């Protein structure tokens, strides 16, 4: 993706977007109960602790496009990412407006915490204003598509969130884009039954892990992935993406059978058209991160990608073979002969695509069951039950998450959460954890689950 113009938004007649310049989290009781180093991310050019210049490093991660057509490889990666999903069976039906919105089997109601976006940001007309849960009134919200119509401006917002002491000082704080209230509703009548699907089934035939449930679905990711694994790392995936790509997923989408028509959203997405504060910016290529469908459409995109880049290194490759799941840029894949990743990396940057090795590391390569993670998180096979799979957060990025809140009113929800990823670690570990939350007093007013409850519900739950 490439920022092909910006200019001031009063030039073009927008009002300046008035997003959140302060952050909303601040240190946690349990700040100094257990130790961290992350730091809420920047969110404004004049923070103290920048050592860049803010908007020049929120905005490099657009680092231009390759331009090309879609060639023999990328063809032959549709056809077969495309074959697989014929067996789903998708409806590119649209989805009922009511079911689209106030949620159905496999797509959960349209969030109504998030930003309704352009022009009821500028407005001051919150989702809610439209929307009722109790009353799934469509009414509003009937007329407010009609009244400002579709390929409304996205509103870039930056992303309020711990970061490593690195992220901080290079002011590299993530973008999320906000699709207007009417684009996402009507990308979910359009993609929804596409949206279900994927949803209903993560695994190796969507090759897609969105909306999967780790304490579930890490059992089955190594009955899936038969051999050796590849597993690397992308930088800036999302903003990478040249629009070859997204020509790419919009044959994919009409392989499946929607219309040429149904695809143009492909193009508000790939070509956009964004409003960050007091300016307003065009971009070509990029997934704008934030719209809805874009997990399921990066990661469509990413079982394309990686189908070419092994058809372009290693000419004999039988696809059939090969096994994948991404959630997004996130990806762990198998073959049942070694891959060199380098190669595929260098294939990718010929594409626009910045690869590297798993985890940070240096080389590529000898990825294992005992190193890899997904998701952020480790596979342990359970010491009693071998067929069953602990994901494991590390207990580091559990201690960071603790240490913040942006809202000591959701303690106890916060800190049982953490409890779920928690004891996956072990029991001693475990134990550890709720005597450190417990040496704080806050910490003996919360209802926090047993090891023994929480090993004997998961064991339940297969
Ligand atoms: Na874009």
């Amino acid at each position: 993706g490439e920022i092909e113009f910006i200019e001031s938004s009063k030039d073009a007649g927008f009002p300046v977007i008035n997003t959140p310049s302060k952050t909303k989290l601040e240190p946690s009781v349990f700040h100094q109960v257990f130790e961290g180093n992350k730091e809420p991310a920047v969110l404004r050019s004049g923070d103290p602790r920048l050592k860049a210049n803010f908007e020049e490093a929120i905005f490099s991660k657009y680092i231009g496009n390759v331009n090309t057509h879609v060639d023999e490889y990328m063809l032959e990666a549709v056809d077969h990412y495309a074959g697989q999903l014929a067996t789903l069976d998708i409806s590119t039906e649209p989805m009922k407006l009511e079911d689209a919105v106030y949620g159905t089997e496999g797509l959960e109601a349209l969030d109504l915490t998030t930003s309704a976006g352009y022009p009821y940001v500028a407005l001051g007309i919150k989702k809610r204003d439209i929307l009722s849960k109790k009353t799934k009134d469509l009414t509003k919200l009937k007329e407010c598509m009609d009244k400002y119509g579709l390929n409304l401006p996205m509103v870039t917002y930056v992303k309020d969130e711990l970061r490593s002491i690195e992220k901080v000082a290079k002011g590299k704080s993530r973008l999320i884009e906000a699709s207007s209230l009417n684009d996402s509703v009507a990308m979910r009548q359009t993609f929804g039954n596409l949206y279900k699907t994927f949803h209903l089934n993560p695994g190796v035939v969507t090759g897609s892990a969105v909306g999967c449930d780790p304490d579930l679905f890490w059992s089955k990711i190594p009955v899936m992935l038969d051999g050796h694994l590849i597993a690397f790392d992308y930088s800036g995936y999302d903003a990478s993406l040249s629009p070859v790509w997204f020509a790419c997923l919009k044959m994919i989408l009409e392989k499946l059978g929607y219309t040429h028509k149904e695809t143009n959203y492909i193009d508000y997405l790939c070509n956009s058209h964004h409003l960050y504060r007091d300016k307003h910016y065009f971009v070509r290529g990029g997934m704008p991160s934030g719209c809805s469908g874009t997990s399921i459409f990066n990661s469509m995109i990413n079982n394309i990608i990686i189908r070419t880049l092994m058809l372009k290194v290693y000419k004999g490759i039988d696809l059939d073979q090969f096994r994948m799941i991404a959630y997004g840029d996130d990806v762990i894949a198998s073959y049942p002969w070694p891959i060199d990743a380098s190669l595929l990396a260098e294939a990718g940057k010929g594409y626009g695509l910045i690869m590297t090795p798993a985890d940070k590391g240096e080389c590529f390569n000898e990825v294992t069951w005992t190193n890899v993670t997904f998701l952020k998180r480790y596979f342990r096979a359970d010491e009693q039950y071998p067929f069953l799979v602990h994901p494991v957060m590390p207990m580091k990025d559990i201690h960071e998450s603790i240490r913040w809140t942006k809202d000591p009113k959701n303690t106890q929800d916060h800190v049982r959460s953490l409890c779920l990823l928690a004891w996956h670690n072990g029991e001693h570990e475990y134990e550890e954890f709720i005597r450190k939350i417990r040496s704080v007093p806050v910490g003996r007013c919360l209802t926090l689950p047993a090891f023994s409850t929480l090993r004997r519900k998961w064991l339940d739950s297969f």
